């Protein structure tokens, strides 16, 4: 049994909506690290709630319905990879589990598997229909595709 809102895009990495504080114990049973993409005002609890449960945080705030830069994306991907190499499972989350986190998940499959944007987008949207919500989110993935 695993937290049922985790949408796995490979064996070790998943994306999701925001976990409530009362869900963190269950999340922490399977995930060692979390990439938090919401801005501080969106958090209903301190990010220390993750750390105290043994879940290492990368806070990479992106305003809702906007896109990270390609440079930010590459930083997040290396951080995920570092933890996957240690045998850890990693969760990526935003608020809805669709746009910000879907964008990072697409980027992750491109980076980790060499998938085309099309292939990676199809797989992420099979896990969460509607993932990658805005034009600018699509554009930064095209920009990333050119560079990896
Ligand atoms: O809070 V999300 O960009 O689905």
């Amino acid at each position: 049994h695993m937290w049922p809102s985790a949408k796995f895009i490979d064996g070790r990495v998943a994306f999701s909506r925001m976990p409530a504080e009362r869900e963190l114990d269950e999340v922490a049973r399977d995930f060692d690290a979390v990439v938090v993409l919401v801005e501080d005002y969106e958090l209903p609890y301190s990010l220390d709630e993750w750390e105290k449960r043994g879940v290492e945080v990368l806070h990479g705030p992106i305003p809702d319905f906007t896109a990270p830069s390609v440079e930010q994306l590459l930083e997040i991907l290396r951080w995920i990879e570092e933890r996957v190499r240690e045998g850890k499972k990693v969760l990526i989350h935003c608020m809805g589990g669709l746009g910000r986190s879907g964008t990072v998940g697409v980027a992750w499959l491109m980076y980790s598997r060499g998938l085309s944007l099309r292939e990676a987008l199809m797989e992420v949207r099979r896990k969460r229909p509607g993932a990658v919500e805005t034009q600018e989110q699509m554009e930064v993935l095209k920009e990333l595709e050119e560079r990896i």
